[PDB]
């Protein structure tokens, strides 16, 4: 629950798919698995997710999107 091991495996995932340096629905979809699964039961569906996270418009899903994610997982 450390803050190095969201980086760590965070890469860990970024990096199963593409480049570890984005995000994307699959790879994220692996890691909202482990990492939460509960959050994949929020209302917020993956593509909801994917779409929500990004609000830039890059189609990465880097760890500054995921930092909005930490928010509702805070909660
Ligand atoms: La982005």
């Amino acid at each position: 629950k450390s803050p190095e091991e969201l980086k760590g495996i965070f890469e860990k995932y970024a990096a199963k798919e593409g480049d570890p340096n984005q995000l994307s629905k699959e790879e994220l979809k692996l890691l909202l698995q482990t990492e939460f699964p509960s959050l994949l039961k929020g209302m917020s569906t993956l593509d909801e997710l994917f779409e929500e996270l990004d609000k830039n418009g890059d189609g990465e899903v880097s760890f500054e999107e995921f930092q909005v994610l930490v928010k509702k997982i805070s909660q």
